[PDB]
């Protein structure tokens, strides 16, 4: 009975919908063409961290694009905005030097798939259990 239904019906891209979940902000982003294109030009030997560190799939799985989305096309990043350093809420909207987040605190860049590129936090923004269940609507837990 944990789980929550968010409707992502309207969330055209370029566009971070912010819902509350376990007491901290998950971010779903609805990525443009441009993040998408960038998340998947990164080889994973450029990475900080390799780990997908992600619920819905092995706990091994490489950090690729596609393991960092929802959906095989690449548009819905799902994530804890909860900074893997000290849990800070990072900043978005194609923020910091690498196309996706910059978390203030202590000056930790994520990419458009939300994985660590530079700063003090040790992993990629992890991804919580979600899934679409229809058309229009993300269960979360
Ligand atoms: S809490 Fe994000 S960089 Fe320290």
């Amino acid at each position: 009975l944990a789980s929550i239904f968010v409707d992502v019906s309207s969330v055209e891209p370029g566009v971070q919908l912010t819902v509350k979940f376990l007491g901290k902000p998950i971010f779903i982003r609805r990525r443009t063409e441009a993040d998408i294109e960038l998340g998947r030009s990164v080889q994973l030997g450029q990475l900080v961290d390799t780990n997908a560190r992600n619920a819905n799939i092995d706990a091994g799985a490489e950090a690729t694009d596609q393991n960092r989305t929802l959906d095989e096309a690449g548009e819905w990043l799902v994530m804890w905005g909860v900074c893997t350093h000290l849990g800070c809420v990072p900043i978005g909207g194609v923020s910091g030097d690498f196309g996706g987040w910059f978390c203030p605190c202590h000056g930790t860049h994520y990419d458009s798939a939300g994985r660590i590129r530079k700063g003090p936090a040790p992993e990629n923004l992890p991804i919580p259990l979600a899934k679409f269940i229809d058309e229009t609507t993300i269960q979360l837990g």
